[PDB]
């Protein structure tokens, strides 16, 4: 007898995140759990799984990444739950 | 004999994200579960999974990536709930 | 016996979200699940999956990308649920 | 008998994050959990993963990275919950 | 009997984070739990995993990475819950 | 037993007289609410009765007062002569 | 027994007279609100009775108070002559 | 016995006058709330009767106020003359 | 017995009188309020009665006082002559 | 037994008289609140009654008080003459 219980009983004003799992018994990936709660935020990614045998023989490549700019980023109160307060970006 | 009991009274004012899962028993997935609560904000991908044999012989490739400008991203209570507050972006 | 109970009785004014799920037993996928609350903001992608052989033999590419300009993106309460609150985006 | 029991009875207005897992029984990767909560934040990746056998032969290559620019990140309250207070970005 | 109790009766508001495991009996990875509270801030990785037997013979390869630029982070309660308190950044 | 009050007026004057000789709830023998004002009065739940919500009784309370009221008031319970009283917007 | 109250009155004024001459919840006897003025008073759950709520009972009580109100009041409970009272927005 | 007052008034006065000549919750024989004023007030679960939430009782009692209210009062309890009351916004 | 007060009045005068001649909770043979003010005034869980909560209770309490709120009063129980009062914003 | 008091007045003053003649909670025979001003008072768990909390109680107590309130007053409890009461702001 497996049995899981989480918050049974709430009876105020909360601010609550759940995330509840329960389990029974080039690239490859199997019967995985990914991302449940994810920020991905200015990710970047070039190359990834070009494939089987690029640029085999005789291959003349040049690469240039260049990030270079004026960006701002505000955030306030990311994956934080609140109550009862003041949350202010002025 | 298997019992998941999430939640089971509420009688208040909640702000509550639930996610409940439950199980039993070149590229390449299987039997997964991705991205339940998943924020992607500028996110880049240049090259991927360009296929069998790019670029197999005598390539000339030039790459240039040029991430460059006034950019301003302002957020708040990002994935947060939240109760009896005040959320302002002046 | 499998028996999930998400939720039973609700009798304030709450703001909640819910997601729940049970199961019983160049590119490929099979038998996932993706996406259920997800946010793409400003996501880019330039090349993907080409094909079988892209650019075989004597291929001469230039790649450029230039991502640059003035954006503004103002959001507020992103995947957060709220109650007795104020959100003003002034 | 497997019982797990997590956050019974809650009566008054917290901020609270949960997570509860229960298990009974070139990349390879099998049944994990990842990113359960996970924040990435200006996280970059230029190779990965590229095949089988790049650049075999007489492969002339040239790499540059050159991250350079004005960028301002502000955050508060970061993976963070609270309650009867103020979280301000002036 | 295996029996986890975790958090049975809270009163008043707290800011908590909650995280139980419970369990029972080139790169490879198996049965693992990854990033339950992970936090990755301005993270590089240039090359990895390029594949079997890159750049084999006669390869000539030049490498730069150049990570110049005015870059500011500004971060009030990582990872760090708080109650009846004042979390300002001015 | 004698009682004179303003016998002999002659100014043209503004009074408000108010004279009185005498020789669960439960209230007797009272004199109430002479000359009383009430304004913007509220009760909730009041006197429900004997034996109310006696076994297993789930209750669920919730009063809320807001909105846009106002309330513009001049010379109250207050008599007046050879003035001038004005209530402008 | 002999009471005198502005016998003689030649001047116009303003007079707010009272005059008195005498020779669970439980009153008596009483002389309540002469002149009595109530603004803006409120009262949750009074008087709910005899034996509530007596066994296993669940309460969740929440009052709240908001809201723009404005209250403008000018000469209260306050007799005036020859004088300008004026409210003006 | 014998009482007196404001027997002759000649000069128009603006007076408040009170004479009173005398020869669970349990009151007698008073005289409460003579020129009594009573403004914004509150009162949460008075009174609630013999034997409340006896046995097994669960009470979650919140209580907020807040909100934008503004009073502007002027002259309160107070008679004036020959005199300028003015309430301007 | 004799008692005088303001026997002869000549002036125009504010005046503000108050004359008295005398020859659980329980109160008796009290005279409460005589010009009495009560501005803002709380009260939570007062005289709940007899055997409140006698066994096994459990109680959440929370009181919560906030809001922008703005009393602006100007002579209070104050009688005047001859002056100027202004309440200017 | 003679009292006398302001038996000739000829200067329009500004007068606040006050004359009085004598020949679980429990209170007897008092005189309360004569010109009584009561302002931003509270009271929390008052009087709960006889035998609360008995057996296995558990009470979890927090009062705040916060917000921002602004009380502006002038002249309380004070008459005055040929004078001048401004409140600008």
């Amino acid at each position: 007898p497996l049995m899981v219980k989480v918050l049974d009983a709430v009876r105020g004003s909360p601010a609550i995140n759940v995330a509840v799992h329960v389990f029974r018994k080039l690239t490859t990936e199997e019967e995985f759990v990914e991302g449940i709660y994810k920020v991905e935020i200015d990710t970047k990614s070039y190359w990834k799984a070009l494939g089987i045998s690029p640029f085999h023989e005789h291959a003349e490549v040049v690469f240039t990444a260049n990030d270079s700019g004026p960006r701002r980023y505000t955030i306030a109160a990311l994956l934080s739950p609140y109550s009862y307060s003041t949350t202010a970006v002025t």
